[PDB]
């Protein structure tokens, strides 16, 4: 019944039929993105209209199309031809992964490069990497992937241990031409394997770990209704899933007494970018937007009980479309469970004699995705006390190169002859805020140091200052860890019992933002990543910080174009965009498979409640 | 057998006998600190000499003494009279907590103040607060506590809800005189109660929480031998306990193959300070060093199975001395257990077809302490992958005041008429480093941004730079979150298989340091808290960042005096001192009992191992 329900296999089948009948799904068509559209602002009509957005690619070289379809009215709403030289290429297709290796395998320039290195072409894997936009005029308007080669010694070998450096090729995947092959020199292919399941490398496995059993004998404390609506410990929300963004959280609310109070209308990771800091011409073009270019949701793993998710697990199995419009289930793609989280509140009072201890817990909603060498877990946490937290968990295999004789300022050595270029992993969280309703504002809060003197005679005073962001042109903010800078999202029309505006405080990790030179191509295409915090006025079509078509777009789309409208954001329907990321100087311990590292952010209530919201928690 | 074993009740009894026989424990004596001394550098003699350090107070007004005693030779090693006007007062005694209220209860100035407010003296609780050093010349050389009053309406009432503002008294607890009573005006005593176990306030308790059962059917994976030696998942260490510092970790090492490799020789929280930022004369003197002035270990809680520590728990029950030299057990004062910690490493490889997932876990060693209104949990974590992490958990009841009519720049309103002054909680971790041995050095690592140009034609390069700290005068460092600043502790004489020095990287949270004016009394007494990182050359007597006698010391002792020696720290026996803390602007949700907030730091291996140290972990 809910307009926020997951897409069903039946809905996907109808979309395919509607497209087919209208002539838009010929044998040369490929669906490059399919996703349900959110209800527009003003759903108080209950006139449910399930609409879907589709990007249609053409393998014969015709112009792609963007198409909106109503499964509720069996109609094509709109269908527009796209000029990709203008607005960007469509996301990479999964079936294009192997096309790069196959086209290179018959190219004479490629075979001469491999032969000079004594490499058997049947052993050489080619990574299908997004191309970006650089100096090559012949690439404008064409669908280009770039290829870097790795050697597999045998079918189960980890190819990442054997990069073929000094060699890169560019490929046009529509016309099937190899446009350039660049060979800058021969590097020894690193010889050690990185097979982390080989007993030769692992040694004897440990026998010292004894099992930890986590069970819920009466089942979990949360309920799931309508397929994806969650209620847990006064929290209410809908769990959505989009093939581009992955897990999306809708309608986050908290039941404060008899009142259901909204907090966040929509929460997602709307983009992520991995820029590499190696100036070698072999890799200096390398940046991928896993979300915008590859679509992280379509590579979600099936999560195994006991290994990936431990405890009393409830699974969701989202449905997406394959390239031909058929539905495919991602079995067990989303794990949901509650976890004990230590002490929530504790006090032993000397004067009253009362000893008080309560335990905390959190609700976990998570998925894992794999794009090539990288694996990422996305975790949303809801805590008893009103805190919301996101955590990214980065693991998988680092992207490798040769380690140059005589070292490098931009590459780490992981093993003899084997290097790992410096890079970042940068995320954009899009938080469509709804603190007690849609009239919200953002204040920047800094600690204020005070000078010893009149009114502060012992020099101990300190304070804080809050600056309201009133227009989009002043809502592009940087972190300042030294002044304890945070941002408060408040509702000036909703007050707590002290007559102060209710609010939530955003706590950032204050990691470095984009390191690239501001005049670089990546700084223009990933402009969102140059600042920690952006606030925009809500608008239906402003979904991604990089725009709708990230692949090979020349830059500027998204956030910098949105905020130039300079709209009013002081007590309006606003969206907060938080940039956060990891700067990764690879270490020896990251090899041959990387232990998880983490980054994220959290939001805590700031005078949202009239007192602690966990006074009614019982004693275990 | 181990020289690092916990003190036994029998050892305490011998100390008391030795002191008594030597004439040092007369009926006017009080033991204000008793603790075992660490073995000196050069324990390779195995000549165990269990020595204890004792601070002896005299309630009749004689000079206190510092005494060292060998329980191994039944001898007083040394006994020195202390000039407290010079070197500071002894730590607050527990029996002095009630003396402040009792002395005030018969003072005419105090009774006139209470009578003007219609307060029954039998309802008025007085907090025994450390005095610091300010402008009062009469206080030099005397043992002073200051008193702030709270009203208890009935024996089980939370007094913190009813501060008596505009009133403070200073008391000499040795001569039992009230030296001053300051009344700056009448404030209404806030009327609402803060009784968080009152059904009137909590409402009906939740019935929606279902149990989480954590068990280990074959017992825990770690072993405890010799009372306090832990082995777990290649980690080895001794858990110590000191009445001042609390849990202390000794001899942290990791078994890498057949080799036991040291990492940290001694880890402790060596000081913590809570400065208040309210310039009102009633509170502008308020700073307490919970560790140095009050001794956090002697207020450790007895931790309850199921409430405080959940899972398969192993307890340690440390023994300390009471004020008369009798041993007292802190039953169940330290909890130890292992916890599941999610995914450790994961990759699904497109080319080899191998799907790989391993789970992480951590070893937890924790205690909780209560000093007045505040409750703090101290947690040490050891992870499978070599990471060491500390976390402080702050809860309890916020310190309160009246909320002034017309507001305040330095106080938060929590309830009608009830305020909570701004303050910080700042910790000092003392890490006596032993990375693969005692020859260590510290490098500061900053990210380096590079300009687009020759050698960096696409403007994507970035790098990092490391600066060796060679002398103590240059080893006082500040954080810089914007440049991703970290510190690496390495051993230049111990290399990994890549011929690079083995190391560990310290990751700070980069929270604000001490906010007080640098010319303030607190900035002089808590000088350590003004900078994020200090490195000193190890020396036996350099134990605390504030010196041995914090109470009423005039400032400068500790770290600023140590580093003026300007000793060589480049490949030497060094000690890292990390300042970290929380800046607390109290929120409504902190009232009437505060949900836990956290701060801490972590150390991760940086080329310490020759590859990931968790390749031998098995598949669940
Ligand atoms: N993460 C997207 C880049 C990528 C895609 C496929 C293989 C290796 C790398
Ligand atoms: N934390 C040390 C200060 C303190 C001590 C006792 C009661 C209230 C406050
Ligand atoms: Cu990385
Ligand atoms: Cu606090
Ligand atoms: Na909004
Ligand atoms: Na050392």
């Amino acid at each position: 019944a809910s307009p926020f329900r997951l897409a069903s296999a039946g809905e996907i089948s109808e979309v395919q039929g509607i497209l087919r009948t209208a002539g838009l799904l010929g044998p040369e068509k490929r669906i490059a993105y399919l996703g349900v559209l959110d209800p527009a602002r003003g759903a108080g009509s209950e006139a449910e209209d399930r609409r879907f957005r589709v990007f249609i690619h053409d393998v014969s070289g015709a112009r792609p199309q963007e198409v909106t379809v109503s499964v509720t009215n069996g109609t094509v709403i709109s269908a527009v031809e796209l000029d990709t030289a203008a607005t960007g290429e469509l996301p990479v297709l999964e079936e294009e992964f192997e096309v790069v290796e196959q086209l290179l395998a018959t190219d004479e320039r490629w075979l001469k490069a491999l032969a000079a290195r004594n490499l058997d072409v049947s052993k050489v894997r080619v990574a299908p990497l997004s191309a970006g936009v650089f100096e090559y005029a012949e690439e404008r308007g064409r669908r280009i992937l770039r290829g870097l080669a790795f050697v597999q010694d045998f079918p189960e070998d980890s190819a990442w241990a054997h990069p073929v450096d000094g060699l890169v090729a560019y490929v046009d995947v529509v016309s099937k031409e190899v446009t350039r092959v660049i060979d800058t020199g021969v590097f020894p292919v690193p010889a050690e394997h990185g097979n982390y399941t080989d007993p030769e490398l692992t040694g004897p496995l440990r026998t010292t770990q004894k099992p930890i059993s986590i069970t819920q004998p009466e089942g979990p404390s949360f309920t799931v209704t309508g397929g994806n609506h969650i209620e847990w410990e006064k929290w209410s929300l809908d769990v959505g899933f989009d093939v581009r963004e992955g897990v999306v959280l809708h309608n986050i609310a908290f039941r404060d007494g008899d009142r259901l109070r909204p907090i966040i209308n929509r929460a997602s990771i709307a983009e992520m970018v991995v820029p590499y800091g190696d100036p070698s011409p072999i890799r200096s073009w390398q940046n991928y937007f896993d979300t915008g270019e590859y679509l992280v949701g379509q590579y979600a793993n099936s999560l195994e009980l006991g290994c990936d998710c431990l405890g009393d697990i409830t699974y969701l199995s989202p449905v997406i479309s394959d390239a031909f419009g058929n539905p495919r289930e991602i079995r067990n793609g989303i794990c949901m469970h509650e976890e004990d989280w230590g002490i929530l509140a504790k006090h032993s009072d000397l004067w009253s004699g009362i000893n008080y201890t309560r335990r905390n817990r959190r609700m976990v909603i998570s998925f894992f995705t794999t794009i090539g060498n990288y694996d990422y877990g996305f975790y949303w946490y809801l805590y008893l006390d009103g805190t919301i937290e996101f955590e990214a968990k980065a693991t998988g295999v680092v992207f490798t190169s040769a380690f140059p004789e005589g070292g490098s300022d931009n590459i780490s050595q992981l093993a003899p002859g084997l290097g790992a270029p410096f890079h970042q992993h940068i995320f954009s969280a899009r938080l469509d805020m709804a603190i007690d309703g849609f009239t919200n504002r953002v204040e920047e809060e800094d600690v204020v140091r005070q000078t010893m003197g009149p009114g502060n005679e012992r020099g101990n005073a300190f304070s804080r200052k809050r600056t309201v962001l009133t227009r989009e042109s002043e809502a592009v903010r940087e972190a300042d860890a030294r002044t304890g800078r945070t941002w408060i999202i408040s509702n000036p029309e909703s007050k707590n019992r002290l007559n102060e505006p209710v609010g939530y405080k955003l706590h950032a990790h204050n990691q470095p933002t984009l390191l690239a030179d501001p005049g670089s191509s990546i700084a223009r295409r990933a402009a969102f990543a140059t600042k920690d915090l952006w606030v925009t006025r809500y608008a239906d079509d402003e979904r991604y910080p990089t725009g709708d078509f990230v692949n090979q777009h020349s830059g500027g789309a998204g956030l910098p174009s949105y905020i130039a409208q300079d709209r009013d954001i002081d007590g309006q329907d606003i969206v907060v965009w938080h940039t956060f990321g990891l700067t990764h100087f690879p270490r020896v311990e990251d090899w041959p498979i990387m232990p998880v590292d983490t980054v994220g952010f959290k939001l805590r209530p700031e005078g949202f409640f009239d007192r602690s919201p966990v006074l009614d928690v019982p004693a275990n």
